[PDB]
């Protein structure tokens, strides 16, 4: 006996759940943009009945803050609406967080009882590579120590304490470093996704996924994410490389062949280690866990029983 | 802002609250039966408005637990009623931890709903005496590592799973040991609550705090809590000092100024170092801070906005 309800992929299909609510195929359209190749099958009999699913969870959070501010009797220092809802995804680099949260957020926002789904991801609270420099930690990126914790705490906390606005800063993937000034508002909507390696991690502190309301790890083989990771960096050559303005702009004249052994090698020394001692270990953490297999269609979903 | 909601005592207490809550007959005579000294209008003006406001939350998981299994179309793979819906209450030594939990599991077994609460002590996932000893460890009972935490991971998941049962050892307060064959056996509750030092504690692990469905924060000015912990032994001398097969029996024959003396000095070397490292740092982990008056009654609440 565990805490989570298993269904693979067959199991999942071979269901016999309730709404049509089925898309509008002008909104499928929308659905094709949010790049790299959105697979519809996926959306049509994965996402969309997990975006039921979360409705359920924020539709019922809503339901007990009016009830509670009822048998409360709406005290002043009790808040006028339901703070947000927040949502992370966690999941190793490359396995398609930001690609699952852009869905889920599409998807989600489709409510009437929630319009207002906000995404921000973890990226933006790096330490500025200068800093990062001179912490010895350039080598480090997306480690737990790379990110200015506080400042996450601070904007997380901020968000759920239901104020008017919380800044957030902006990470440049480009330029490979934060946006000197550049800032993301968030103005207190109905559910915020957030994103990022490190949002199901552990910390002697309170720790920002004491402040979820659900959350999801994107998982998936490790050899596979290797591959993803490979095929991505090669594919990097004729975009963020090719920029002559990059840091990475010498990775643009790599044949495939020599792409192939530089992209294996920043696997193994940076992303590899982060995944098994940071990002693995936070996985039975998540409210539901989603495998993909090594074409990217979800196999098995493990949900926390209710 | 704050992500809590803040009353003192008379606000509290002046709340237009939505339901005539009175206690009933009987009520108040099996409550005078954990009577400790117990402070029933404490318990009719602040424990009960705050067992409703709980109530709240299960119900509405309750529902959400239907919801989501209609859903489904309920699967044969998901479970056939909610699991137990799980609550910790945390805090320092001889706040009161397991007098607010006693109260609290019997007024949360008041309603149709979840008439089934259990208790249960983290204080049984002690070492032996016999394996703390062996470990350098005497001397930290009740810091993290004193505790089997592997055994106290493995109970939790097991209730939480939704097993028939689940059992737990059985620590004895006046022996200041595991009782050796003891067991308590928890089955599938409605509610459990999880009363301990230790139980909001963080961990690299899957923590047992990742399975609470609420929690409450026992807390006090650190002053107090000494001056508690101080009469506390003296009056010691005539209970679980005054038998000469106990351990600490020659504490019996102490007088008011030796007493203290000896009490004070256990506290500053074991309770308030456990206190400052351990267990405030946990304090905002939790859903409910309750925050006690130098002499026990509840001068503050803060709760999480919903
Ligand atoms: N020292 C050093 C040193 C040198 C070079 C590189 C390097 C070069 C080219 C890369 O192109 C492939 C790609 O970008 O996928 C990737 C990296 C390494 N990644 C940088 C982004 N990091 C994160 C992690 C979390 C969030 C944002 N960013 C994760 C690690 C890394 C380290
Ligand atoms: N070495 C040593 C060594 C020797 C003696 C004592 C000792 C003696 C008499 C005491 O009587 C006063 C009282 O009982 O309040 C209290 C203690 C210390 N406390 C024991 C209970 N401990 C826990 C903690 C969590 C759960 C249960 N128990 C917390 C620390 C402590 C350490």
């Amino acid at each position: 006996p565990s805490p989570y309800v298993e269904f693979d992929r067959r199991q999942w299909r071979a269901l016999r759940m309730s709404t049509p609510l089925a898309l509008t195929e002008e909104e499928l359209v929308g659905l094709r943009g949010l790049g790299e190749q959105i697979d519809l099958l996926e959306v049509e009999e994965v996402y969309l009945p997990l975006a039921r699913l979360i409705h359920l969870q924020v539709a019922a959070r809503q339901r007990l803050f009016a009830a509670t501010a009822e048998f409360l009797g709406e005290p002043q220092q009790n808040p006028d609406r339901p703070v947000p809802f927040i949502i992370g995804v966690a999941g190793s680099v490359a396995v398609g967080k930001s690609t699952t949260a852009r869905v889920l957020q599409a998807l989600l926002a489709r409510w009437d009882h929630h319009p207002r789904v906000d995404l921000v991801t973890t990226d933006g609270f790096l330490y500025p590579n200068a800093e990062l420099q001179r912490r010895n930690l350039m080598h480090r990126k997306g480690f737990p120590e790379s990110y200015n914790r506080r400042a996450l705490m601070r904007f997380v906390t901020s968000v759920k304490s239901g104020s008017d606005y919380a800044c957030a800063p902006v990470y440049s993937h480009l330029h490979y470093d934060i946006i000197p000034g550049a800032e993301q508002v968030v103005r207190h909507p109905d559910i915020l996704i957030l994103e990022g390696l490190n949002v199901l991690q552990t910390g002697p502190t309170l720790m920002v996924s004491d402040l979820f309301d659900f959350s999801l790890y994107v998982d998936a083989r490790i050899e596979d994410i290797e591959q993803w990771y490979v095929s991505r960096f090669l594919a990097m050559r004729t975009t963020a490389f090719a920029d002559p303005e990059s840091h990475f702009h010498h990775y643009a004249a790599f044949s495939d062949s020599q792409a192939v052994v530089a992209a294996r090698e920043i696997w193994r020394t940076i992303n590899r280690p982060n995944l098994v001692e940071n990002i693995l270990p936070t996985r039975p953490r998540a409210t539901l866990v989603l495998r993909k297999d090594a074409d990217h269609s979800i196999n098995r979903l493990r949900l926390r029983k209710l």
